[PDB]
């Protein structure tokens, strides 16, 4: 049925957006600490860079 | 053609659920990743600190 | 109105689309931004190994 797919449609959009929304969080939250990470261990190999004075 | 339409969104559909689930593999892996990465440098850093003495 | 909905659907639609490439996006720049520091810390963790000889 036209209107029986088209609210099909428009629950599947909606769930959708759901997921949309929930796998940027995961993405930022993920970039955040990733970026977090990397200048910790770039800290980490920097004091061991200065270790052999 | 309002069939045509409902007919390529249905489609669309189906395609950003495949993009969206990927999306999520992605973030979730990097989440995990980064967490790893995060824990192991702040062991590194650890390590570092108890080095003085 | 029929016409009214799809039309709103085609919008949500492309809305989705370009949410869903930006979530990628993010999540596969997490993703490398992880390997990389996951890589470093691995490394500051192996000098540390070989310091006490």
């Amino acid at each position: 049925s036209s209107n029986a797919k088209i609210d099909q449609l428009s629950s599947d959009v909606q769930t959708l957006n759901a997921k949309v929304d929930q796998a940027s969080n995961d993405a930022n939250a993920a970039r955040s600490d990733a970026q977090a990470a990397k200048d910790d261990a770039a800290r980490a190999n920097q004091r061991l860079d200065n270790m052999a004075t």
